[PDB]
């Protein structure tokens, strides 16, 4: 059973995550308002960045008072940053056996880095990039990790795939591959391995050693 | 002025970012994002989108009759088609700046083991189409990564939303529970500054992307 919390100042965005294993009670996904955790009327999470810059960053104090209220020192604590370690496969498999995940969302040019700073010293922090663009928020981000993370979590139970066909066998004057029609195990996996190996070197060179 | 049209099972997924996009943009004409349920274009009563896998295996593959259509009637000559996959060509900031000049961009979200492979051949014969990964993990279908891809690309659209690592950032207060704001920012000295961050950024990408150096 994993307990997800999401802090974001657009609770709204965070919707998608009720086309569910939610349903299946294996996991539990609650959402916040970091707005809650403010005291002024005007309930400001952002200022101007210190020695100068384009943009606003979010101040610390507010995030601060949320993350008392929702973490335990067994928490891990995500927070999603494009200028984060690289959030992969792995990661995936490492986070799916946690017991509670909570994804502060960022907004704006980001959170005060002693939000993240302090909270290392009570409990375990990963600051992560899901891929080499900009997003406008950390939701968007925060729905690519909980959908990563779900499918493997117990209970629901190198290279890049090849090419998947089905009926009809020919469509628009299109065959699918005969061997795939052939009923040969041997044949069909030797093959399906080719196309595997042929499709990373063209796309993924990298995955397999070689520049670009 | 950019049309932005998403075929998914899941129409729902869709329904936050195209809430948030500003009324300004969309009264100026300059964007219009649009979202189709894939079962329209279904032929049998029980609205069928996928079947067994030739060759077997496990899962199941969507199939090609029911995209065809779809894409038949949403897509012209002049339509970029997004296919998400994870064993697509990397999606980067690149290739958000070039989608962003784009008049119709059409995603077309997968599930299960992914699309019959026939339909993004036949659809390359007459329009340009592009396979695209969102990074090196497995999601269960395409929608959250047509989210990532609207989002990157529509921030880069004037008026609609909006190497080395970044380093931190800070704002007040100076001092918050026993840490404070590093003195060179308060500091006034402003080449200085940009020295300073110009080290962040040297020591943040060591630590955390190698590879980009
Ligand atoms: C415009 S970004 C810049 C702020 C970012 N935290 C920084 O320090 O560079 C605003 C927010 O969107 C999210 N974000 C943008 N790109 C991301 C990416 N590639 N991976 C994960 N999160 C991202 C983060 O939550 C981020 O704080
Ligand atoms: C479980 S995946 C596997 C199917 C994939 N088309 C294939 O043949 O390898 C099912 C769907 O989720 C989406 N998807 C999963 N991972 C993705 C990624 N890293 N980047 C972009 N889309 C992804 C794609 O739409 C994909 O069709």
């Amino acid at each position: 059973s994993m307990k997800i919390d999401v802090v974001t100042i657009f609770p709204e965005y965070l919707q998608p995550v009720r086309q569910s294993a939610i349903d299946a009670g294996l996991v539990d996904v609650a959402v916040h308002d970091l707005r809650r955790w403010t005291h002024d009327v005007h309930k400001s999470v952002d200022d101007s960045p210190y020695g100068g810059g384009p943009g606003m960053v979010m101040k610390p104090t507010v995030w601060g008072d949320a993350l008392d209220e929702i973490c335990t020192s067994e928490t891990l604590l995500v927070v999603p940053t494009p200028a984060g370690y690289p959030f992969t496969q792995e990661t995936a498999w490492q986070w799916s056996t946690e017991d509670h995940l909570v994804i502060a969302c960022g907004r704006y040019e980001g959170i005060d880095q002693r939000v993240a700073d302090d909270a290392a010293t009570r409990m375990r922090v990963r600051e992560v990039s899901i891929g080499d663009y900009v997003l406008n928020g950390g939701e968007a981000a925060a729905l690519v990790i909980i959908e990563a993370v779900l499918r493997l979590v117990p209970g629901v139970l190198s290279l890049l795939e090849g090419p998947s066909y089905t009926r009809p066998p020919s469509w628009r004057g299109m065959d699918v591959p005969p061997v795939l029609l052939s009923g040969d195990h041997a044949k069909i996996a030797a093959w399906r391995a080719e196309q595997s190996r042929q499709r990373t070197i063209e796309r993924r060179p990298d995955l397999l050693g070689f520049d670009s």
